[PDB]
């Protein structure tokens, strides 16, 4: 053995290095510094047709030389497996080991390749030269070195194929791919093994050619002449095996007489040369342990996983070989031998007297017995390894495709017999009455035996389970002053025992802990290392097979599988889920309490009954609490201090703080927690204001309401007491505090890093800061206190769920309005914000008064009743015909009370006169009004409700076509807390121009659908054009008007929400700021219909006609995470954020019912997208040029997560919801499949048509697109190509959460590392320094915790059981913190690994606060920024 390692360079022409270190034989054609053809059909063995020829200065160093024998001797054994020279399975692998050796001795020893062999040996010479460059010690010693590496290592991986059998002490594969030790070396001379070889093989062909011509003699009844012609060629055969004997032993001779470390294989064979010629079994324990070479248990793979029944120990079949007892000694002898050993083993079978518990039990025997007569079991007792070698031969000389497949044949044909002979049948019929009535003759039961062992434990343990809880629930059924403690006791013992039957006496959270692992396994192994998956010409029998058809159905995790496969609810009786997982502290039994998280059933006492069986009260505060929702994570007459520390990490003394020559100590940490709190309290407050059985949730949230007060209280006073303790020997006040913490959270948000010049603020944002944070005066306990009173009245609001006079008479005044059509000279918007056109003219020609008023009121609302029940296409959609189609249901126009409350509202406000923009002399005219002039007000109010009520209720009774009393739509005045004036036209102007819109590309479809355009399309576009322009100003107008008064919240969500005729809309892209919005889309995102072009793809090979029409814009590096626009607790990352989704909203929205044509068209778009993407990442990641390889692996892990979240978007597995992406997977699921398909076969559909075709699939087709797009930006600046771009192999993508949570502690670490070694290099810039630590610092908190939340939501949930229909299975770790751990601890490969972070320990929790290490510098930091606070607030008084 040597200590020089090797198997470790990265990117030499391969796929990554992460991919090995496993001891897995995936080594693939690459990575051999190439990219085996030579296949055949004194002595010349055929070494020459087993050999290959794949392995100059291009070599890095012998890594490349490892990495290419190792690909060989895999390509070298899967051909020999493949071809399968001898399929009897008798001896298959002695030539892998053969072959094996004779590759090995190639390497500069022996040659006896008589051809063009002297290349290979001038290569292997030039390398060992290279590699030998280095004079360490005195050729031999590194070659020696390099073989006993190789025969350790390529072991593992050339036996990697071949499981049949091996002789030597394990079998049940040739060789060993785990022992991690050579079996046997075959260090003979080559003359030797190949003669062997040769005699072997002679052997086998005459022995089984002549039992052949032995049956065919008998199988017939001129055979005479033609059996001496074949004795005579076979006497031929033997006469020159002889003859070549003869030359053997003569060449054997002249060696000996010429032989009468300086190539110790040749010392060593001459020495070897001079020496040569000088029945009942008892109960077992559920055996949970590997299996040895003379003991029982599981096989190497299968190492402590699902452990083996008693009932498979106890049979019969696992005694002895295919040999009856009372016996001494064909092909139907078989049958019979297995009809005889079943019935005689089913007596042993009725040990268990029962009606129901039998069956099961004759079931799993019978599934048992199929599996192991197959070749796939795996129980592999001291009886298991012969048993396999003799079905082997007997098999050979009764049926010697493949062989697996056989056997699969004869027992799926035989299993009818084989189940009725295990039933007390002795005379076999041709095929209730027998001694049985399990089931039926089939009985299918074809699974895995892992499955089935998972079922036959989780029964056996839910047997125990449900009889202990029978008497636990006899005896605590709500009755338990000292008899009921005792069972609850034997049940926590019993369920957590690290010493009942099962397990090995160990705890069951470790056993269904490594079976779950177990179960991840074979998924992971199923969905990425399988590409035969099921829908296959229905697999017929596989593990694989099933495991995909198990992962496609949903159920990842074996809980689910569980639960499906368990009918009744016969574990425990009580009704227990087997989804739902349940908590408890932690288990004594092998001072320290780690909390433990097992399925329902499991759990630590009867489920339901937690904190019941001990006889005490019901304690609805901790029942809720154990709800998980309104949840509030602190824990706040000495009177001295209140740390109030957080649910967590515990606060700690600075040790720094001192009160020499300072300002004080000790109340840092308290400052801190106040800081952290009263932002925490106030998300959590507006989180639960924007949200919504609701007894007990009111309850709750009262109780969580007088949390908060009793900490805010507490608070409040230990603030007066640090402020006392201040003054003792100044600072803020607490509502300055309070006012600057509010401003600094809306400045950060918005401006970049507290803007130095904070006051240069919108005209509009004035009033909302002040309204929000505060006036001038410091009120923060006021704005507190309202708000907590807002949030009580939440759900004190929440949980409490005649006319007959004639006003017809005066029509006089007012006549037909001049409205936006031509039916016998029409307005427009002119845009304070803007002025919708009906406001210009209304029935205010008249203008005691409020009379006059209400007659207008009325009139001007009959007018407009009639007017939408004549019709028009102003605010109504309808067809060419008109009115039809649309109609509302309560029989009424579309759209018309809207409008009568719009001028309901612009009436109330021009009596009023408030801040409206409206003509000069109206203006003028409501002055004069209100100089002539709040209860009669709202008086008169409900007086023009109850006229407008009268007045519908007068043309309901007029026209009688349906029931209207004045509830067309609502009889409560507008409502609306926000103003109804810029807010109800922005509104207005939305719905007309969806309207338009949705009219224009109509108009647009059906005129100009059937390659220059020469028809009247350009008029259309033309016009359309125009109207986007205007719109477009106007949009700018009133976005901007928007920001300036509510700078919070967007108008697309507000728009689109308020009206469905906007949702294929974008008004981000339709209402674009670029300028290749004006070139590359002139049509406004109809260019792919008013053009009728078409669109392609240019790879690398193209002409000057390269794909540069894009809408990308450059990646900005100043965001921050926002979780706005997703359908909780998850945010988005910045990259999620900048990815070019404009190009696809054209195409998405011209397809239509057109898979033919739109397939292709999305391949083209996302293949220019992820182009244009790979592009503009790299550049971004890469600036400047430099050749640093972080920047290459930074920049190829960003692309990396962009591809993934493509292939989700894609998928129809995306979390966000923006602008784009909700249109794209609303009409990506329109095309797909149909309306009556359900989601899961669109989705299905999607994931087969990104996987598959149905050359190269779109995932390869994309990857290189991107790589196009990464090799046009290096052509800018003459570098070398990344080499962590030049892979195509991608694993299977994880979960889009795993992803954002990996690149959230990259950002967070690198971000952290950053800042600590600016500080601590330079701490008078400590100001800027702690201010930017600060302010980075506080929202991680928040964002850790929510992430951290959602990953204990769904830490090992699957399909059925997480809140979304997502796979969550691979996740297996306990909490966020451990999952980090093994992921970020090396350095950055760009494949899988791209997290660095120093912080592995449980530290994240704490450094998210200033606890432990921000202690050197906290009082710094701290009495620098009390300054600056007081300079804010005295700045913005």
């Amino acid at each position: 053995l040597k200590a020089d390692p090797s198997e470790v360079e990265y990117y030499r022409s391969g796929g990554d290095g992460d991919y090995l270190k496993n001891n897995i034989c995936k080594i693939t054609v690459n990575h051999s510094d190439s990219g085996c053809e030579k296949k055949l059909p004194i002595c010349v063995p055929p070494r020459r047709e087993r050999l290959c020829t794949y392995n100059f200065d291009k070599i890095r160093d012998n890594n490349a030389f490892l990495a290419d024998v190792l690909l060989t001797a895999r390509n070298e054994g899967e051909k020999i497996v493949q071809n399968h020279p001898d399929t009897n399975s008798s001896n298959v692998c002695n030539a892998l080991e053969r072959s094996f050796a004779d590759l090995a001795d190639i390497i500069r020893g022996t040659d006896q390749w008589k051809g063009t062999n002297s290349n290979l040996e001038k290569n292997l010479k030039q390398m060992f030269a290279k590699i030998r460059e280095n004079d360490k010690v005195l050729y031999t010693k590194l070659r020696e070195a390099w073989w006993n590496a190789n025969r350790q290592k390529v072991w593992e991986v050339i036996t990697c194929g071949a499981r049949s059998n091996d002789l030597l002490e394990l079998c049940r594969k040739c060789g060993h791919y785990e022992k991690e030790v050579p079996t046997k070396l075959d260090y003979v001379p080559q003359f030797l093994r190949w003669l062997t070889e040769w005699i072997e093989d002679f052997y086998r062909e005459k022995q089984n050619l002549i039992d052949d011509m032995e049956r065919h003699r008998e199988e017939c009844t001129s055979y005479c002449s033609t059996c001496k012609d074949k004795c005579k060629k076979y006497c031929e055969c033997v006469k020159k095996w002889k003859t070549e004997w003869e030359n053997q032993e003569n060449k054997y001779k002249d060696l000996y007489e010429q032989n009468k470390n300086t190539s110790r294989y040749d010392d060593y064979v001459k020495d070897f040369f001079e020496k040569l010629e000088a029945t009942s079994r008892s109960k077992k324990k559920w055996i949970w342990k590997k299996s040895s070479g003379n003991e029982e248990g599981l096989q190497e793979e299968y190492a402590n996983t699902i452990g083996l029944p008693p009932r498979t120990q106890s049979l019969y079949l696992g005694n002895l070989p295919k040999l009856e007892n009372v016996c001494e000694d064909g092909c139907l002898i078989v049958s019979f031998h297995e009809g005889k050993n079943l019935k005689k083993r089913y007596p042993q079978n009725k040990n268990s007297g029962n009606k129901e518990n039998l069956c099961k039990a004759l079931e799993y025997s019978f599934a048992d017995y199929g599996d192991l007569i197959k070749g796939t079991s795996i129980w592999d007792n001291e009886y298991t390894k012969d048993l396999e070698l003799n079905l082997q031969n007997n098999f050979g000389k009764l049926f010697g495709s493949s062989l697996d497949e056989l056997r699969e044949s004869w027992w799926n044909t035989n299993k009818k017999y084989i189940w009725t002979a295990m039933k007390h049948g002795a005379e076999m019929n041709i095929t209730t009455g027998s001694g049985s009535s399990c089931d039926d003759i089939p009985t299918i039961d074809l699974i895995p035996q892992y499955l089935r062992f998972l079922q036959e434990w989780v029964e056996n343990f839910c047997e125990q389970r449900q009889a202990k809880v029978k008497d636990v629930i006899t005896n605590c059924k709500s009755c338990c002053k000292t008899k009921c403690k005792d069972e609850c006791e034997k049940y926590k013992k019993f369920i957590e025992a690290c010493g009942g039957i099962g397990t090995a006496g160990s705890p069951w959270s470790k056993r269904w802990d490594q079976i779950y692992k177990r179960y991840s396994k074979h998924i992971e192994d199923a969905k990425r290392n399988r590409k035969a998956g099921t829908k296959n010409c229905c697999v017929q029998s596989d593990i694989d097979s099933f495991f995909k058809h198990l992962i496609d159905i949903g159920l990842t995790t074996p809980s689910s599988y569980l639960s499906n496969v368990l009918d009744d609810n016969i574990c425990g009786a009580d009704k227990a889920p087997w989804t739902t997982y349940t908590t408890y502290t932690t288990t004594e039994k092998c001072d320290t309490l780690v909390v433990v998280n097992v399925p329902s059933p499991l759990g630590n006492t009867p489920y339901r009954y937690k904190y019941a069986c001990q006889c005490k009260i019901p304690t609805n505060e901790e029942t809720c609490d154990d709800r998980k929702e309104y949840m509030n994570q602190w824990s706040c007459k000495n009177d001295n201090y209140e740390l109030c520390k957080y649910n967590g990490v515990d606060v700690k003394p600075t040790t720094v703080r001192s009160n020499s020559s300072k300002l004080d100590g000790n109340d840092v940490t308290f400052f801190n927690l106040f800081e952290q709190w009263n932002k925490e309290i106030q998300y959590q407050i507006e989180q639960y204001m924007t949200n919504a059985n609701c007894k007990e949730k009111c309850k709750c949230y009262k109780l969580w309401i007088e949390k908060i007060n009793d900490q805010w209280g507490k608070q409040k006073d230990n603030y007066n007491k640090f402020r006392s303790k201040q003054i003792y020997d100044k600072v803020v006040s607490l509502s300055n505090f309070l006012f600057f913490s509010c401003w600094e959270e809306y400045i950060q948000k918005y401006f970049n890093g507290d803007w130095s010049k904070i006051k240069n603020i919108g005209s509009d944002t004035f009033e909302f800061l002040i309204k929000k944070c505060g006036n001038n005066s410091a009120h923060g306990e006021e704005i507190f206190n309202e708000k907590l009173k807002n949030a009580e009245k939440k759900c004190k609001e929440n949980e409490s769920t005649s006319c007959d006079l004639n006003a017809t008479n005066y029509i006089r005044g007012c006549q037909s309005k001049t409205y936006d059509g031509k039916i016998f000279g029409e307005k427009q918007w002119i845009c304070g914000a803007c002025i919708p056109p009906r406001t210009q003219n209304l029935c205010v020609g008249e203008l005691l008064l409020k009379e006059k008023i209400k007659n207008a009121i009325h009139k001007e609302t009959e007018l407009l009743y009639e007017y939408h029940d004549t019709g028009t296409a102003i605010i109504s959609k309808n067809d060419k015909k008109g009115q039809k189609g649309k109609n509302d249901p309560n029989g009424l126009p579309k759209g018309f009370c809207h409008a009568v409350q719009r001028s309901f509202i612009d009436y109330k406000n021009m009596i009023l006169g408030t801040s409206v923009n409206i003509y000069e002399h109206i203006g003028k005219l409501q002055e004069d009004i209100k100089k002539i002039i709040n209860a009669w007000w709202k008086g008169i109010e409900r007086e023009m409700w109850d006229a407008v009520r009268c007045a519908i209720t007068k043309i309901n009774k007029k026209n009688n076509n349906s029931i209207f009393n004045g509830d067309e739509c609502g009889v409560s005045p507008p409502t609306g807390n926000d103003e109804d004036q810029s807010v109800s036209w922005f509104k207005e102007w939305g719905e007309q121009f969806c309207i338009e819109r949705l009219r224009y590309e109509q108009n647009i479809r059906e005129a100009c659908t059937i390659d220059k355009i020469q028809g009247a399309c350009k008029r259309k576009c033309e016009k359309y054009k125009k109207y986007i322009s205007e719109k477009k100003q106007e949009w700018d107008k009133q976005k901007t008007k928007y920001e300036n008064k509510y700078v919070g919240k967007s108008a697309s969500d507000l728009l689109k929400e308020n009206y469905p005729e906007c949702i294929s809309a974008n008004f981000d892209f339709i209402f674009n700021d670029n300028i290749e919005y004006k070139t590359y889309y002139p049509y406004g995102d109809y260019s792919s219909i008013c053009s009728c072009e078409q669109v392609k793809y240019y790879k690398y090979n193209n002409a000057e006609k390269k794909n540069n029409k894009s809408l990308c814009y450059e990646k900005d590096n100043d965001m921050t995470w926002s979780k706005k626009y997703i359908k909780e607790g998850v945010y988005v990352p910045p990259r999620r954020q900048q990815l070019c989704l404009y190009e696809l909203f054209p195409i998405i929205i011209k397809n239509e019912e057109g898979m033919e044509k739109a397939k292709e068209e999305l391949l083209e778009t996302l293949q220019i997208v992820a182009e244009r993407e790979a592009y503009y990442l790299w550049k971004q990641y890469n600036p400047t040029g430099k050749g640093i390889d972080d920047a290459n692996k930074k920049a190829c892990c960003a692309i990396r997560g962009s591809f993934y979240d493509l292939e989700d978007i894609i998928k129809g597995n995306d979390l966000v919801h923006d602008e784009y992406t909700k249109y794209i997977d609303s009409k990506l699921n329109e095309i797909f499949g149909s309306s009556d398909t359900n989601d899961i076969d669109t989705k299905r559909a999607r994931t087969d048509w990104w996987e598959n075709e149905t050359r190269k699939t779109i995932r390869q087709l994309v990857w290189d697109a991107m790589q196009s797009g990464v090799r046009y930006a290096v052509e800018e600046k003459n570098e070398n190509f990344p080499l962590c771009m030049g892979v195509e192999h991608i694993g299977i993508a994880k979960p889009q959460f795993i992803r954002w949570l990996e690149e959230w502690t990259n950002e967070f670490c690198e971000k952290y590392t950053k800042y600590f070694e600016d500080m601590k290099s330079k701490c008078i810039e400590c100001k800027k320094a702690c201010a930017n630590y600060t302010n980075w610092l506080n929202p991680k908190r928040i964002e850790w915790n929510g992430m951290s939340n959602y990953y204990n939501k769904i830490y090992r949930k699957s399909n059925k059981e997480s809140e979304g229909g997502k796979d969550y299975s691979m996740i297996m770790a306990p909490t966020v913190i451990d999952y980090l751990n093994k992921r970020c601890h090396g350095e950055i490969n760009g494949n899988y690994i791209c997290c660095s972070c120093k912080n592995i320990g449980a530290y994240n929790t704490t450094s998210g606060t200033v606890n432990k290490k921000l202690q050197k510098k906290e009082t710094e930091c701290e009495e620098e920024k009390g300054p600056l606070d007081l300079m804010n607030e005295v700045l913005n008084k």
